[PDB]
RNA sequence: GGCCGUAACUAUAACGGUCCUAAG
RNA sequence: UGUACCAUUUUGAAUAAGUGACGACUAACUAUGUGCCAGCAGUCGCGGUAAUACAUAGGUCGCAAGCGUUAUCCGGAUUUAUUGGGCGUAAAGCAAGCGCAGGCGGAUUGAAAAGUCUGGUGUUAAAGGCAGCUGCUUAACAGUUGUAUGCAUUGGAAACUAUUAAUCUAGAGUGUGGUAGGGAGUUUUGGAAUUUCAUGUGGAGCGGUGAAAUGCGUAGAUAUAUGAAGGAACACCAGUGGCGAAGGCGAAAACUUAGGCCAUUACUGACGCUUAGGCUUGAAAGUGUGGGGAGCAAAUAGGAUUAGAUACCCUAGUAGUCCACACCGUAAACGAUAGAUACUAGCUGUCGGGGCGAUCCCCUCGGUAGUGAAGUUAACACAUUAAGUAUCUCGCCUGGGUAGUACAUUCGCAAGAAUGAAACUCAAACGGAAUUGACGGGGACCCGCACAAGUGGUGGAGCAUGUUGCUUAAUUCGACGGUACACGAAAAACCUUACCUAGACUUGACAUCCUUGGCAAAAUUAUGGAAACAUAAUGGAGGUUAACCGAGUGACAGGUGGUGCAUGGUUGUCGUCAGCUCGUGUCGUGAGAUGUUGGGUUAAGUCCCGCAACGAGCGCAACCCUUAUCGUUAGUUACAUUGUCUAGCGAGACUGCUAAUGCAAAUUGGAGGAAGGAAGGGAUGACGUCAAAUCAUCAUGCCCCUUAUGUCUAGGGCUGCAAACGUGCUACAAUGGCCAAUACAAACAGUCGCCAGCUUGUAAAAGUGAGCAAAUCUGUAAAGUUGGUCUCAGUUCGGAUUGAGGGCUGCAAUUCGUCCUCAUGAAGUCGGAAUCACUAGUAAUCGCGAAUCAGCUAUGUCGCGGUGAAUACGUUCUCG
RNA sequence: GGUGUACAUAUCUCCCUGUCACGGAGGGGU
RNA sequence: AGCUCGAGCAAAUGACUCUUAAUCAUUGGG
RNA sequence: CUGCUGAUAAGGUCUUCAAAA
C-alpha cells in the first residue's frame, strides 16, 4: 500500500530542517516560505550539471544566508568567478535588493552516497535513452562501491516508451524503512522522456545514528574536506 | 374446456397468470 | 538465305525494370489517415482514436525479365510405420469359451534340392538416369563410351525353412495313487421375518416428516399371545477367503455331472499355440404362452416443498421382480491390461497338495494378495500373477463434431442387435498425466464488536446537509457496493466560479526571445456609463534604466478543453492482517518443490525444537511521541493554605526474583512495586489485487481551440422540486419544562484582534473605554446542588412554518446571510420488514476551543475536559 | 381496475442481496 | 410516417462504458 | 442432523530483448 515519506517521518527527530528562520507575522511567513522554494527550485532545475546535493536557507529579520552543497562546484564558480555573479544577481532579484545575501558554496565530500544526485543521474540517463537495466545496474554498483549500506531504487512510468506502465525495483542490501534510528536519505526525481514522465525514487541507507540529537552535524560531507567559499 | 400476456426483422408462442369441472 | 557469323563501318547512353514482402515462422521499419468501421490473412491472429499486421508515403529487404496468386503431384508426415507406430488411464484387447481352414512350431539321423547362396549362358529394344569425353563463345543442349534390374536354362553348395523315410522324450495328453473346493443341472426338506385371515386381553390414537399433511382408527387401530395360509430371499459361519473360461456361485440332503492341484521307476511319441469363417454360453432390463403373487416398486393418483416441481420426502399402486418352456444377445460384460512360451533381486501374509510328526513352525510344488530394486513409462504407476527382455498367432486404432446417425444387408414377433459412411464444419477436442492458485452448500486448526450478553441509536415526525431523478438559459465538474453520498468544498449573496444571458478585447489579463527608447505604472477626481472601457485632469515611487514603463515584432502566450484505459506524484481497500520473496544447495525430463510445511508459544513467518536444507531482504517487534510514580535543575507572569505547577535531564519495569512444567522458547500463580508480563493511546501500513480514485492541487505524452474552447465586467445560477436514499440535529417529556441562587475544568486563541468595567436598550447590540503581543489581560462553563412552580394533558412538551418590528457584517442581505423581540403554534405520545456503533474513563451524556471566515440554521470537521455505565457463559450458527 | 373472475395477478415504495430473481413490510387503482 | 395499429417498433443523435450490447432521454420523419 | 438456496450479455491488455558490460 501507501507508505509515509521517509524524509517526512524522520524530520524533527533525527534530521534538521532545510530552512531555519522565524518570521514576524503570518503575512511574512508565506512570502519567506515561497522565496526559499523559488531559490531551491532554481538551484535544482538549472545549474544541474554541478550535482547540487542540497541547499539550506537561513534567514533573520533582514539577512539571507544560503548554503549550497555541490559535488562539482567548479560549474557554479565558472571561469574566474563569472557565473557566480550571475547566480548572485538571480538570487538578489528573487528575494530583494533591500536584503543582504550571504551565499556560500560547499564542496560535498563522498558525493556518491547522496540520494539527490543519484536520482538526478538516474533521470539524466533515462532521458538520454540509456537502457534502464544497464542504467540501474551501474548506478547500484557504483553506489555500493562507494561504501554504503543497502540502496533501493524504484523507477516507474511508461517504461521504455511502452503503452502500459510498469515499475522496476532493485534493492541491494538491508534497507530498514520502519526503523527511525537508521540514516535513510530519500530523493525523488522526474525524467522528462519523449514518451512522458518517469518517476525515480532512491532510498539510500547510510548506517545507524547511535548519537541522540537533532543532527546539528554534517551528513556525509565530512569524509574529505568540506571547505569552499564565495561568502563574506 | 375457456380467457389473457409472452422470444433482439416480422410471424407464432417453448413459457407465465387465472376461472370452472368428476376429469378437459 | 544475303541467314548465322565477321570488320577499327556512321550515329549515339543513346533503345530497354518490375514484382512480392517488412509482428513471429522468415532476411527487412517509421510517419500520415481510418478507428471492431474500411480492410488483411498460409498458420498464430491484426483493426474498439497513439495500428511496425488495414489504406498511402518514405525507407529497407527477396528475386529479376521476370515476380506474385491459383490448381495438381511428391517430400517434410514414423501421419497406414516390410524397412518404420501403437492398444491400463490419451483413438484402439471382441463379454467369454469349443474350435475346421490358414500362420507358427521340441531333439537326432538319411535322401532329394521346392525355398536360400554361388559360377557359366541367353535376354531384359532404342531413347531416359549416373560416370567420363567431344562440339556448339561456356552453358542449357547435341553426340559418344561405360554403367544395372528381373526372368529362364544349366552346373555346384547343404548351414537354416519346406517335403519325404524313420528314431527319442523334454512339450501336450492318458493310466494308477494322493485331493481341495458356494463348479452345474434335476428332485425333495427346514427355520427366522413380513403380510393377510381367525381367536383372546385393551382402550385413543397409530403412521409419517426438516416440519407436517394425505392415509389407517370407537365397525375397537398400534400393541400383545396363540394358530393357519401363501410367496420371495437364505442372519451368524463370511474372510487383509474358495471355485469357473466369462456372466456367476453361500439354509440341508440325494442323484446326475464339469474342471483343477500334487507325485509318478507307467503308456502313446510332437498328437502342440493361435484362430478369419462356424458353433456354445452370456448380469439386469425387455418379449410371447401358461402358472404364481408375501414384500418391494417403473407408469399412475393424492399430500408436501417450491417462483414452478411432470423430481428429491410421504401415503397408496399396475406391469415387473418368482417358476416352466421359447426368444432378445446388450453392460463401467473392468484387472478399462487377448492367449501361449522361455528368462530377470528380494521381503511379508494367506489357501491347497506333498515331506517330517501335537498345535505352532521348517522345506518343496502351485493358486491368490501387499511391499519393493534392476527394467519400462509422458507421468501416474507396472514390477516373476509385468505395463520388463523376446518370439508366435488373432482382434483392433489412424484428429474433434457430424455419428454410433443415414442408406443397403443379416438376425429378431417387437423393442432392437450386428455392420457402418459421406456431404458440411473447427483448429483444435466434455484429449491423458502432473504443477501453482482460486473456489467447494469438503474436512482440521486459529482470529476480528463477527455471532452471543448488554447499552444507545438508525428505518417512523420536523429540520440541516449531500446524492439519485426531473425541470431550467445554466442548474459547472468530479466521487457511485464494501473502498461514493456533512465526499473534493478548512466557509457558493458580489469575488470564489470552472455554468447561462448580455456588454466589450485580440502577440492579448500573464511570460520569454529578439531591434529599440525610457522624461511610468498605480491610485483618485470629472463626463458618458449595469460595470467592463473610453475621452481630461494631479502626471508622479524611483533611477536614467535597475525592477519595471514602453513602441516594433513573429516565434507564441492562454485552455478548470478530451483521454486517470498513455503517465509521474498522492491516496482508498484487503490490513497493522501476517504475509511476500531472493542467493546457494538438493529433488523432478518440466511447470515446479524444499527452505515458508511438522510439534510447542505468541498479536505476529515472534521465538524455540524437528527437519535436504543453509542463510538473507521487506514486513512483525524495539528504537520515536504522550499518559501513569519519583529524583534533580528553575521559581516569574506560576505557587505564596508553600510545594502544586510548568519544562529540560534522569531514575524506574528488565519475565528482574520466586513456585509449578518444559530440552528450550516459553505459559500460569505469588512477592515487592505507581505501573507485570505488547502498562494505556498515537506515529509507523511489505510484495501486490481492484486497468480502484484524482489530467479540476501540481507536473506531463498525445489530440483539439487559436479575433476563441483564450480575456474583462454586470446580472442570474451552483440554494429549483411531484419524488427516493445516506449522514446528522431537535423532539415525542416528570431521570422532565420554566424561574432564582450557586460550586467545580482542560486545551486552545487573540493587536483590522480578544474585549474587562460603566451607560443605554425587553434583547440581539450601540457608545465610552481601560488591560493584553500574553503562565500577567480577555474569551460568563454546562450538566451537577438547593429552593419555587407545573401534575401526565398533544400540555407551561415539541419547535417547524408563518406575519411584524429591530441588530451586525458587507458597495449590496429580493433570488440567497445570520441573530434578537413580539405573535402563530405542522408533525410527533417511542417508530414496520430490516440494520449501526461500542470491551473503561469505553459507550451514553454536558459544555469549551480552533482551522478556513468581513458575515454565515456548520446541527459539519478537528481537538479539550465534567459526570460516567452494562456485558463477554461460549464458537452451534452469521460476515470477513 | 391493466388481465382472469371484493379476490388473485399485475403496478409503485422500502427492506434483502455484489446485482437480479425469489422472499418480507407498506400503498394505491372499478 | 420505413413497419404493425398519435402509440409501439425501426432509424439517428447524445448520455452510459476500455469499446459495445442492453438501458436512458431527445428527436426528425405523414 | 438433515427447510429452501436459481441465475450473472460480447471482444479484449500486460512483457519489451540480451546482444553485454
Ligand atoms: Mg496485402
Ligand atoms: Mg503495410
Ligand atoms: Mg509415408
Ligand atoms: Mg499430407
Ligand atoms: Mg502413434
Ligand atoms: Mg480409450
Ligand atoms: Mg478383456
Ligand atoms: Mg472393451
Ligand atoms: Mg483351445
Ligand atoms: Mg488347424
Ligand atoms: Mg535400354
Ligand atoms: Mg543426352
Ligand atoms: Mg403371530
Ligand atoms: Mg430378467
Ligand atoms: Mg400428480
Ligand atoms: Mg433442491
Ligand atoms: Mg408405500
Ligand atoms: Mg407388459
Ligand atoms: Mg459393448
Ligand atoms: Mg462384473
Ligand atoms: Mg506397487
Ligand atoms: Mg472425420
Ligand atoms: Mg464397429
Ligand atoms: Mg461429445
Ligand atoms: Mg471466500
Ligand atoms: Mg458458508
Ligand atoms: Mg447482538
Ligand atoms: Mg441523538
Ligand atoms: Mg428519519
Ligand atoms: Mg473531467
Ligand atoms: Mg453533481
Ligand atoms: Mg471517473
Ligand atoms: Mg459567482
Ligand atoms: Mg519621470
Ligand atoms: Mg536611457
Ligand atoms: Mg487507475
Ligand atoms: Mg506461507
Ligand atoms: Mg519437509
Ligand atoms: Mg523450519
Ligand atoms: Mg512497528
Ligand atoms: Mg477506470
Ligand atoms: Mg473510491
Ligand atoms: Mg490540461
Ligand atoms: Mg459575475
Ligand atoms: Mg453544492
Ligand atoms: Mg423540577
Ligand atoms: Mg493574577
Ligand atoms: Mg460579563
Ligand atoms: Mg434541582
Ligand atoms: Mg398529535
Ligand atoms: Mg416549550
Ligand atoms: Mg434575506
Ligand atoms: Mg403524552
Ligand atoms: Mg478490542
Ligand atoms: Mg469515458
Ligand atoms: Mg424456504
Ligand atoms: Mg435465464
Amino acid at each position: 500500500g501507501q507508505k509515509v515519506n521517509s524524509n517526512g517521518l524522520r524530520f524533527g527527530i533525527n534530521k534538521n530542517w532545510i530552512s531555519r528562520w522565524t518570521a514576524n507575522s503570518h503575512a511574512q511567513t508565506a512570502k519567506w516560505l515561497i522565496e526559499d522554494e523559488k531559490i531551491r527550485n532554481l538551484f535544482f532545475v538549472n545549474y544541474r550539471n554541478a550535482q547540487v546535493s542540497n541547499v539550506e536557507i537561513e534567514r533573520t529579520q533582514a539577512t539571507v544566508d544560503v548554503f549550497v552543497y555541490a559535488a562539482q562546484p567548479a560549474f557554479l564558480i565558472g571561469s574566474e568567478n563569472k557565473n557566480i555573479q550571475k547566480i548572485t544577481k538571480q538570487i538578489k532579484q528573487i528575494i530583494g535588493r533591500t536584503t543582504n545575501l550571504d551565499l556560500t558554496i560547499n564542496e560535498i565530500g563522498s558525493p556518491m552516497l547522496s540520494a539527490r544526485i543519484i536520482a538526478r543521474d538516474l533521470a539524466n540517463a533515462i532521458e538520454a535513452r540509456v537502457p534502464l537495466r544497464t542504467a540501474m545496474r551501474q548506478s547500484l554498483i557504483k553506489v555500493l562501491k562507494a561504501g554504503a549500506n543497502g540502496i533501493k531504487v524504484l523507477v516507474s512510468g511508461r517504461l521504455n516508451g511502452a503503452e502500459i506502465a510498469r515499475d522496476k525495483m532493485y534493492i541491494e542490501g538491508n534497507m530498514p524503512l520502519s526503523t527511525l534510528r537508521a540514516d535513510i536519505d530519500y530523493a525523488l526525481e522526474k525524467a522528462q522522456t519523449t514518451y512522458g514522465v518517469i518517476g525515480v525514487k532512491v532510498w539510500i541507507n547510510r548506517g545507524m545514528i547511535y548519537t541522540k540529537g537533532l543532527n546539528r552535524t554534517p551528513a556525509h560531507i565530512l569524509h574529505p574536506q568540506k571547505k569552499q567559499p564565495n561568502r563574506q
